[PDB]
């Protein structure tokens, strides 16, 4: 019974649509065309339904999907219905662990490909050939979070990559900042339990703000400086598209000669760097918890392909100690304007995934993961991680087979001795299980290191030390890298860093414990400590006062590319604007906003007070996308008000706050004849006000200014005017 | 090191303190003299921490924590580092799967007793006895959402307590609402995989707010009496505290002659019913994800104990047939004008845990854990129940013996020929672990039943009928439920559930679901049916707008026990009210208003444009809790602005938004003396307005007045002027 509307409007068109205009959908129905090696080698275990029985697992049709088996009618169940038990018992137990840290995270499928091979630094396979294109998963996450926690909260983000690469899988596991929070891998669980719910209420959920992240923080200055770029606007990303990656870490590239030059792994978006301003982020984890995820998995279906570059930092290995700081230490970033980026290669996401549990929830990313032509460093923080991710997934993922969980296998080829294991899914016909040996004349065999195609050897690094546990005395200095950041940043920029902590700082109970994090941010600059302690109602003393600022990074007072916006470098494609409709649309506003927004590739939102369909004043049928409540301004990047009935929406109470919410949190805004009426609504200016656009119609002018304004993103001169508006 | 503050002041005081006043701590710190049988069998597994050596977990000391052990002080970590290992080990396996549904829950332990012998109607021996005190431990829940998802989203609540007996342990497993969506458990698979998060993409996330929840209710008419409740302000409570419990289905009393008595199980919140509104509710996921979570504990560190009054609907077994529904259709409630609840006993929840993980997270409870005095019924929905609880907790918590976790240990004795499984705790030193044995004299043994301490032997329950898969057809009746459930309601709370509809079926993107939907409630009434199709701008056809509405309910056109408000039952203790501070408070108004809040257990937050401190008029010295943007109207129920300099903050964004968003929520605002020129703000008339409490000073009848308005909830007289307010 229950089946399909007549008219197939229940199944997604197999093409690139805007956001919004068809049910999204698995993407190899969505994009059947879009192929790679990886997505191809999971035809194996993809499974259909149309035109198939519902059957047991064991392949047996069911007749009545809708009963329990018992004896009469009102009878009770019998325990020979093995149908419904094995139905209740897959359902049972569906639940894997989910991730110890980054649980909240959004993947898709994707390629990379090199734009000049890199042999005269590295021997990977990978990096090789300009033609030569290599499969990848991506999956972006939270950090804090569970698997089910909001997507905008306040938080460092993670941005993992798996390269099924021809020499084995290489998984660059990267954050969102070049930095993290601690120093040695051992306190790794002390950092993590800190940011964590509090053990014993769990609460809060997803959030640094609170007791003993702070108090950690305030014991420990070594988190002060990945502190600060969670606290700037780089803990709340626009989206996962618009923000930068890091591998963090100084790893090592191995080139054929044997060479060893040192490397620090960078994603640059090529959709520019953005993002939210706290108070909409906080509001869109009530509104929209999955926007993250929901904007990555509309931009794919849409054609905006999330696309970045890898660059490289790349220091010659007797260039070691030739900063101020050790190059070891992943609490300290090297500056771009001291060691510059060099562009390596893009990758483009262009496929979502079919099932979000076997693909994302599945995937399984170490930073231990690498190939030949690459290798590690003693960096302390690297070090332990690769011991963790190995552990944690044999029980996350339920033993050792978990290379061969579809999404997890390599794509070249993998024979070795290893054998059983849980959920063992390879049959090994080799007569050996252990080498050397002679009856299988020791096949498969180990590969003599070499130019391309070798055995992985490591790297010959010189060792020289007693066994100690102790942190390097280089590693000691905590606030300078601190200091360069916030010296870099926007003046609207600083005030949002001063206004996180000072949001944070507030939802610290133990008053000495915001007393302490003062004390702290004293040492790095006093405007700073200044801006949190009056907002803290804190008095900093003499003495705090009187802190000798530290010393500049290898003589820099600044470095532009650690701001989100000193330079531009704004993109509309692929971003969204709310259109506010009335009951008589005029149309040649319409026709002209929507022509406009389709040449920059950007995206629309109809917008009304009820669902369904209203007219243009041409005859028009406007379907609506949402309600002016129903999809809040919080989730588009400017709002446009096109002219028509006015009075149908001038009175409307969520019309009016659509556009004091829009306001408010910086987003361009215009106004097409009888609808620049709502500029008293957003108290402000009469002869007009840069950020908001007005004309006596929606024109070819009208558009380039909106559009103008999208690309630089928000309106930072608004910021004055803001505070005084109650939204 | 000795890091805390000399003064003392990182510890929270072990007595009753009001919410916000002291960090929150482990129950048995905050509480230790609030005791109960099952809190002091726990002793055994309790561990301190204070004054003791950091260890390894076999006991060894810790010199340095801070370090992982390498070849030199910036070398490679070395293998042989076993206490690195260890540590990082357990971290990396600290998670376990979360349950399948009612992954989000906060528990607290209590007490029961019965007010007098059920001797008469069940041999049960937690109720035969009123001076019988059975410990419980109790976990309320959301439904969909992941352990990391939010409090406040719309949803029914699970309502679980495990009450310690003296004959075993006794889990009712309920609800918030008296009915469940499904009739048979062999849907709830179907079901449940209709409510989460769908499966390409995994959005959204702990809402019913989407395709295949609606394309499932549209399908599946069953489900439409619980969705009506889910869709009224039923499904999201203002606090566990302040919401109904059932048991949903029929289970049977038997008493020490043998006799069945069909039971339905009540609780009753002693605090009142009180919910949010759906616009507060959704903001409060976003600025405060564990709200339910958070004022459950505080409510029991400040004494606001959360109680309850368990309750019967008992129908005699000669009845089983006499109502126009089944009585085993778990779709069906019991009207209350037909079957009085009769109150049966008072628990109290009392004490939190201590680790959220260890009791709460391993917390088992299983509505098939029943005692002596107890059987079920074949309601299909429960028959499938009591194979599921089992099932899933092999995998949840690892093994068959998570009877031997410290939270889910009975207190009463337990002894049987059940050995090993993973993690098995309890040594046997019994010869024998089969019976019949003569090794032990066939100890231990079955005991037969009786009228106290006797074995369990189930009801003799007729059988008869054939092994059939078939859905009796009086379930077959879906409508007349949902039309008394909906008459029931008053006025505002109809509006309401038609907000409710019209707000989930606008997030539903193929329209055909949205008018399959309303199609399905213009079988249940019109008046509601066309309501909810206009704010989809759907038409009803002239078919639709003529089929006939269901049935009464045996006689019945209403029952006001369905109403969440028809029946005033308002409890103030134990609610918050915001205090909106300027720079110089009338010393005087505050004085008032905080003496009448403690006079009747209200708390209060002094709120304020930044942390600190503020000076009263007459040098009072003010500790401010929070800023109006970090504490928002969403978190209290009621706001009282005192005199003062009001200048200080009349231009307040934030000040003047809090009273818009308090105003538009319905709850009551008092403005004293000049806090009065805030009225323009929500535009209330010179002459003032019902719900408004406006005086020259805090004196006299003004604390009275607004607290009778805090006894009513909130101002549903106001519904009509905040439809307009741009808030
Ligand atoms: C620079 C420092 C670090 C970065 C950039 C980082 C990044 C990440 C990312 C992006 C993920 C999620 C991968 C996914 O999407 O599945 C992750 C997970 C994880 N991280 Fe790291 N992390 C860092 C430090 C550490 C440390 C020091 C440890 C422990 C020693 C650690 C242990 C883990 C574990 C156990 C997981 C879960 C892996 C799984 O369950 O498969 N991380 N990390
Ligand atoms: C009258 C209908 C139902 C009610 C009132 C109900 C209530 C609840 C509650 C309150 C919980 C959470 C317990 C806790 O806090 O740990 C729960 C969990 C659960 N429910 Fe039920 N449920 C119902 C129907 C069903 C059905 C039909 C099934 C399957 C046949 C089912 C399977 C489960 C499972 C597997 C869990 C997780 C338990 C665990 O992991 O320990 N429920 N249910």
């Amino acid at each position: 019974d229950s089946l399909a509307p007549e008219d197939g409007s229940h199944r997604p068109a197999a093409e690139p649509t805007p956001p919004g205009a068809q049910p999204t959908a698995p993407g190899s129905l969505k994009a059947p065309d879009t192929r790679n090696e990886k997505l191809n080698s999971l035809e194996d275990v993809r499974k259909g339904s149309e035109n198939y029985a519902l059957t047991t697992n064991q392949g047996v049709r069911i007749a009545d999907d809708q009963n329990s088996l018992r004896a009469g009618s009102r009878g009770p169940t019998l325990l020979e219905d093995f149908i419904l038990r094995e139905k209740i018992t897959h359902f049972d137990h569906e639940r894997i662990p989910e991730r110890i840290v980054h649980a909240r995270g959004s993947a898709a499928h994707g390629y990379f490909q090199p734009y000049k091979s890199l042999s005269d630094i590295t021997k990977a396979d990978f990096l090789s050939d300009p033609n030569k294109i290599t499969p990848v998963f991506v999956r972006f996450s939270t950090v804090q979070g569970g698997a089910g926690s909001a997507d905008t909260v306040r938080s460092i983000r993670g941005f993992a990559t798996k390269f099924y690469t021809e020499e084995g899988i290489f998984d660059l596991v990267g954050n969102n900042t070049p930095i993290f929070f601690i120093q040695d891998a051992h306190k790794f669980p002390d950092f993590v339990h800190a940011v964590k719910p509090e053990p014993h209420w769990a609460i809060p959920q997803g959030q640094s703000a609170h007791d003993t992240f702070w108090d950690y923080v305030s014991l420990q200055p070594e988190t002060l400086h990945n502190v600060m770029w969670a606290m700037s606007d780089r803990g709340i990303p626009r989206s996962y598209r618009t923000m930068e990656g890091f591998g963090i870490h100084t790893f090592r590239l191995i080139n054929a000669e044997g060479k060893a030059t040192f490397v620090r792994f960078h994603w640059k978006p090529l959709a520019g760097k953005a993002s939210l301003v706290w108070d909409e982020a906080q509001k869109l984890t009530g509104r929209d918890p999955d926007f993250h995820r929901r904007e990555l998995w509309e931009a794919i279906e849409a054609g905006d392909f999330p696309e970045y570059e890898l660059g490289f930092q790349l220091i010659p290995e007797e260039d070691e100690f030739k900063f101020d700081f050790d190059l070891l230490d992943p609490t300290k970033l090297i500056p771009e304007e001291l060691v510059p980026v060099q562009r390596v290669g893009k990758m483009v996401l262009n496929r979502n995934p079919d099932n979000f549990f076997a693909e994302n929830e599945q995937a399984a990313f170490h930073p231990g993961h690498i190939v030949p032509g690459l290798d590690f460093t003693n960096d302390p923080l690297l070090q332990g991680r690769l011991f963790s991710y190995t552990d944690t997934q044999i029980s996350r993922l339920g033993g050792p087979n978990f290379h061969e969980i579809p999404i997890n296998r390599p794509t070249c080829p993998y024979h070795n001795f290893q054998r059983d294991g849980m959920h063992r899914m390879g049959i090994d016909t080799n007569p050996a299980n252990y080498e050397p040996n002679s009856i299988n004349d020791n096949w498969p065999r180990e590969t003599p290191p070499g130019p391309k195609r070798g055995g992985f050897e490591s790297y010959q690094e010189r060792v020289e030390g007693n066994k100690v546990r102790e942190r390097s005395p280089s590693f000691g200095e905590y606030y300078s890298h601190p200091r360069l950041f916030w010296l870099s940043q926007t003046p609207f920029e600083q005030r949002h860093i001063v206004d996180g902590f000072s949001f944070e700082l507030s939802k610290v109970v133990r008053p000495y414990i915001r007393e302490r994090v003062v004390d702290q941010l004293a040492h790095i600059d006093l405007t700073l400590a200044q801006a949190v302690a009056k907002n803290l109602g804190i008095e900093l003393t003499d003495d705090q006062l009187n802190i000798t600022p530290p010393p500049d990074v290898n003589g820099l007072k600044k470095d532009p590319s650690l701001s989100l916006y000193a330079i531009p470098d704004g993109d509309v494609k692929g971003r969204v604007v709310a259109i506010l409709l009335n009951d008589e649309v005029r149309s040649a506003d319409l026709l002209a906003i929507l022509k406009a927004l389709k040449a920059k590739g950007v995206h629309a939102k109809l917008l009304y007070s009820r669902m369904g369909e209203v007219t243009a004043d041409d005859g028009t049928v406007l379907p609506i996308a949402a309600t002016f409540a129903g999809a809040p301004s919080l989730t588009v990047d400017a709002v446009i008000v096109p002219c028509g009935n006015i009075a149908d929406i001038a009175d409307n109470g969520d019309a009016n706050y659509y556009l004091m919410e829009a306001y408010k949190h910086l987003k361009p805004i215009a106004l097409a004849g009888d609808a620049r009426k709502f500029k008293a609504t957003i108290k402000i200016a009469d002869q007009g006000e840069e950020g908001i656009v007005e004309a006596d119609s929606a024109d070819g002018s009208f558009m380039d200014e909106l559009l103008t304004l999208m690309a630089a993103h928000r309106v930072w001169s608004r910021i004055p005017k803001i505070d005084k508006i109650p939204a």
